[PDB]
């Protein structure tokens, strides 16, 4: 159920509205639905196949489907069309306004999908607000994995000099920056950062640091600041995130509680 005929698929290869380090993602029409077709040329077949599998056997509002994998003689991943892009460049955009109560709801919608995902025991590795998308009714949907798993802003992401991996340091966990151990508590750590990303309207996390810089400064006692129009509550929810062992923060399960019980409090 994952493969799509060459014929079901017109890929407009003219107009591009993506850029990733592994490939380039292009408007495409699926026969008479709309969708969005990432290439793989700028870079196993049996573990390929096996993550279109798992993908497509992800069914939640708030997570990105796969709609499938057309076969040409490089594969293309043909995902659904996200109308408002990523969350991070919308929060960023000066045309729109969302309110307060509308941030905290983009963020109940990412722990909600987290919260089925951590259910299947799928450990994402890069959430982030730049990693979550919005369609034509402003559904977020945590995506960038799988198949659609990028690096889609590379500014973001430092070389390791001994492993040679790009890992988005300011959004990873403490033992993540010193085992490279990633689980679904380090996955909370992100989202905790995701928080403030939201509340601040995607403004970058620890300007004044440098890099592997990061993980000196968290050891230091230091986290991110109160953003100015974030309640008491949240900022609670999010220091709960970083907390440093790993077995103490908060599940999604808890998260989506807290989140929309601080989201219930608001008028609009
Ligand atoms: C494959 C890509 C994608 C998926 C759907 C879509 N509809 C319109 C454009 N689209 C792009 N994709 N899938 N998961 C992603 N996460 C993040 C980003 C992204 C692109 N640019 N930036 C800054 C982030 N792109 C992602």
């Amino acid at each position: 159920h994952v493969v799509i005929g060459p014929s079901s698929l017109i890929v407009h290869f003219n107009e591009v509205i993506g850029r990733g380090h592994f490939g380039c993602v292009y408007h495409g029409t699926l026969l008479k639905i709309h969708c969005a077709v990432k290439s793989l040329n700028r870079i196993e077949v049996s573990q390929f196949l096996t993550e279109g599998i798992i993908m497509k056997d992800f069914s939640h509002p708030n997570v990105l489907s796969l709609l499938g994998i057309c076969l040409r003689s490089s594969p293309l991943v043909v995902l659904p069309y996200m109308k408002h892009g990523d969350l991070r460049n919308f929060i960023r955009n000066e045309t729109h306004n969302p309110t307060v109560k509308d941030l905290i709801g983009f963020g109940l919608q990412v722990a909600k999908g987290m919260k089925y995902l951590a259910s299947k025991k799928f450990v994402h590795r890069d959430l982030a607000a730049r990693n979550c998308m919005l369609d034509e009714k402003f559904t977020v949907k945590v995506a960038d994995f799988g198949l659609a798993r990028d690096m889609y802003d590379k500014e973001y992401y430092s070389v390791h000099n001994k492993t040679g991996a790009k890992l988005p340091v300011k959004w990873m966990a403490l033992e993540s920056l010193q085992t490279q151990k990633f689980t679904t508590k380090s996955d909370v750590w992100s989202f905790g950062v995701l928080l403030w990303e939201l509340m601040t309207r995607g403004a970058p996390p620890y300007p004044d640091v440098n890099t592997f810089d990061i993980t000196v400064y968290l050891l230091q006692g230091r986290r991110l600041l109160q953003p100015e129009y974030c309640p008491d509550p949240l900022y609670e929810v999010m220091l709960k995130c970083w907390h440093p062992k790993a077995e103490m923060r908060p599940s999604f399960s808890e998260l989506v509680s807290r989140i929309s019980a601080i989201f219930s409090t608001f008028i609009g």
